[PDB]
């Protein structure tokens, strides 16, 4: 179950013996088996070399590219090209697995896959490889996004070939120059809305365990599109969306702000305008309310993430929810005849004000402030928040032993008094009912010492691991937002109308190998070059 | 009077060290104001909202007043039991160490991105700035 | 039982994050607290015998009550004001500020000196000597 | 209104053609013509290539130093 599914041609391929290899072939096996050994497994077990379970995926993966070049041009039987495993991978699809992001694997898959595209092309020009998809519907483009292969997506988004009866097969083109002046063009099929899965769709939406999802969105066809459909639309359904937000809030607070006092909700309402306008203000607040629940419970339907997931990404989805739970549960207490419908309310409305740092993305700087932010929020209060809870809770229990009998004598007012002194307005005298006041000052001197050092030691940690490596991370964490509000703002379409689209369509090849033309979306780029000429 | 007396900082031009730091502080007035004011100003209304709507009556029953106490917490001058009239005090108190503990936040935050920007090429440009004052 | 509370940072290690913050504090404590109190405690000492012998007669005319009347202006709530027997008001005044502005000298340079060693040399020794630590 | 004003001068100057160059000088046309089109304005769209609009300008900014040699030492 290890070893098994072995077969002496693929030793043959991998021990480098041509003639061994040649000789074996003209007996007359079979050249398409597959070894289903659980050594060739995925990851059952941290031993394996997982290569697509076929011969010639062990030539394309292994260096080789002569015994490669042998088993496709051989008369007696060629190996099919097309074949996929158990898995349903192809010989590209091996291809993008094997990658792992270093400078020699990098040129060495690019270098292979070229050459294995264009033999194959040449031999059978009517069949196209990148279509072909395994089981989980990943072509190797997809899947290489989806991994995170920052190499192959770079390769292959930018593919040029310079062979005739080989440009179609290449996605970037020249067409015209003049001067130090030539304008490009590149393919956008198969990148904003391929009908299974984009590009975009699979690297804005994938989880953050993925190795460099922050760094993959600097591809130079990518960043372009994302800037050009923002300025477009994103931009004026951005602004009118931030608006009517910012009115419903000033709406809200005004309606709270004049809340009659009288005891035991409801209230009976009187015939005059204030009346009127507080309960139009009321309703106005639960519709909102209303909508803002079910936006996030169709949107957490819809995704389904996981539960480490949850903090991490979808920071503001969870607050929104918060918020429309809280001003449900108001509204509940409010018609059940209670008085804690104050307090649910307030804390609504305190969360909601401050939530309208989700706005910020849009405007650099403060994108970038805001992210900041979030970042130290998310990382260092539970870190730094331990210890002084710990300092505290122990000197609070310590004094309040001492001390024999009075006002301070519990734990909550002793608490109090103690944390105090980090607003900077302690007293060191706030009581005199106990003996031995040496111990009390020892005491107290010794938790102020303490404090102080810790929150220096709190600050320089907090400096040390900027060593001027926070600009480049945040920068890139705010343009993956802004990726994710276009492709949201985008997904849903604005009233009934429909606008939004890729370019313009254009003729580039003039003719594909059959006699009809093509067209495939270019998105032309203009571009100086003075040097290298 | 008081706009005058504080407009003689235009004069520090000629002295070398006192120009840099005349134009290192209005580099900074003018480049982190506004971008480190809004979000404060944002904090601040909404915490004194909440506030003001839960208290009943009395002294600190308008806005002006209850914003003004919010704000003596930051010039470290903060009472934390300035009113008694009301009711569920576990709100009035969480609501203020929120509050407290997210305007410490920011101010840190503050700090740090503030000096980030400053990766040593910050004297090479005041004092070329200050070379072309000088040259007008 | 204050002192076995505060015991408890010896279990951080085995967290990787924390255990580095412990041993960060410890460092810090055992390189810095004897460097930098002595100057401290000298300038106190001074300016509380001077102030202490300048007072004619009254409830602050001891020598504790005066050390902690100063002490009070580090932990920010500082009077200024404290009491108004004696002479000279203008020797005492003076007194007062010089002893504010060294210390909040003093204070700063200690700052900027802790800082200074931190050329980001020092998360690759924390993280070693957690190791060993655990390794203990 | 875009490629208008364009002369085979500017060509022959553009392609690095010594040869056609001197050639086409030869059969004694006018090597003072400007050419008006859009694609040689300013910043009249983001094409385009600014370059004082006469050749003997194109042969300067153009790497073409033999060639103005050439044009400005002909006794024709
Ligand atoms: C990580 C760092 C942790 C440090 C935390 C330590 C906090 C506790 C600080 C106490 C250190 C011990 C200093 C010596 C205490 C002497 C107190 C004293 O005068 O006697 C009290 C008191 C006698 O003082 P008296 O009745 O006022 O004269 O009781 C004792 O006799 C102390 C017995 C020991
Ligand atoms: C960016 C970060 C934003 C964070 C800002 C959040 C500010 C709001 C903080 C509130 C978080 C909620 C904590 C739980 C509140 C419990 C309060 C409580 O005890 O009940 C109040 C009060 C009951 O307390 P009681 O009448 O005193 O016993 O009303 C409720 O029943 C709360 C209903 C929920
Ligand atoms: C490392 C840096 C160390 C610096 C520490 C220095 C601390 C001491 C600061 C005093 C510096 C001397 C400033 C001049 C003092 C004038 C005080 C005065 O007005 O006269 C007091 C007092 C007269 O003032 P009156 O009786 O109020 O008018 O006595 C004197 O005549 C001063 C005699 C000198
Ligand atoms: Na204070």
């Amino acid at each position: 179950s290890y070893y098994k599914g072995q077969t002496a041609l693929h030793i043959a391929i991998e021990r480098r013996n041509m003639t061994l290899v040649t000789l074996l072939v003209e007996n007359g096996a079979d050249v398409q088996a597959a070894a289903n050994g659980d050594f060739f497994k995925k990851t059952k077990g941290r031993p394996g070399f997982y290569f697509g379970e076929l011969p010639l995926s062990l030539a394309a993966c292994t260096n080789q590219l002569a015994i490669v070049k042998f088993l496709l041009q051989n008369s007696w039987q060629p190996a099919d090209i097309s074949a996929r495993d158990s898995v349903g991978n192809t010989v590209l699809h091996a291809l993008v697995e094997v990658a792992d992001n270093t400078v020699d694997n990098t040129k060495f898959v690019t270098s292979m896959y070229n050459e294995i595209l264009i033999l194959g092309a040449k031999l059978h020009p009517t069949l196209k490889l990148e279509e072909i998809t395994n089981r989980k519907g990943l072509t190797p483009l997809a899947l290489a996004a989806s991994s995170g292969k920052i190499g192959v997506l770079a390769y292959i988004l930018q593919r040029e070939i310079h062979e005739p009866e080989c440009r179609h097969l290449s996605r970037k083109f020249t067409e015209w120059a003049y001067g130090p002046v030539h304008s490009s063009l590149y393919d956008l099929s198969c990148i904003d809305t391929c009908e299974k899965n984009s590009v975009l769709e699979v690297i804005a939406y994938s989880s953050s365990e993925t190795p460099n999802r922050h760094d993959m969105l600097l591809v130079e066809p990518l960043n372009r599109l994302l800037q050009d459909k923002w300025d477009r639309f994103v931009k004026r359904i951005f602004y009118f969306n931030f608006f009517v937000y910012c009115l419903y809030m000033i709406i809200f607070t005004a309606a709270a702000y004049y809340r009659p006092v009288e005891g035991l909700p409801p209230y009976k309402l009187k015939n005059t305008v204030g009346d009127y306008f507080r309960v139009t203000g009321e309703i106005l607040s639960v519709s909102g309310g209303v909508y803002f629940f079910f936006r996030g419970i169709q949107y957490f339907l819809q995704r389904r993430p996981s539960l480490k997931s949850l903090f991490v990404d979808s920071y503001s989805e969870i607050l929104f929810f918060v918020q429309s739970l809280f001003m449900l549960v108001s509204v509940v207490l409010y018609f059940s005849q209670r008085k804690e419908y104050v307090a649910s309310m307030v804390f609504s409305l305190a969360m909601g004000w401050t939530n309208m740092l989700y706005y910020t993305r849009g405007f650099q700087q403060m994108g970038i402030y805001a992210v900041m932010i979030e970042k130290m929020i998310l990382r260092d209060l539970c870190r730094f928040m331990f210890v002084y809870l710990v300092f505290l809770f122990g000197f609070s229990t310590a004094v309040v032993t001492l001390i024999e009998d009075g006002k301070y004598n519990s734990l909550y007012s002793t608490c109090l008094e103690l944390f105090k002194f980090t607003i900077g307005m302690g007293d060191l005298e706030f009581t005199e009912n106990y003996d031995f006041k040496a111990v009390f000052i020892i005491l107290l001197l010794a938790y102020v010492i303490l404090t102080y050092i810790l929150l220096l030691n709190m600050l320089i940690a907090l400096m040390g691991e900027t060593v001027n490596k926070i600009a480049q991370e945040s920068k890139n964490i705010w343009k993956l937002q802004r990726a994710i509000t276009i492709l949201d703002t985008e997904k849903s379409f604005l009233k009934c109308m429909r606008k939004a689209f890729r370019s313009g369509k254009l003729l580039q090849v003039g003719f594909t190998p059959d006699g009809k033309d093509d067209y495939r979306w270019c998105f032309r780029v203009d571009e100086v070059n003075w040097t290298t000429w």
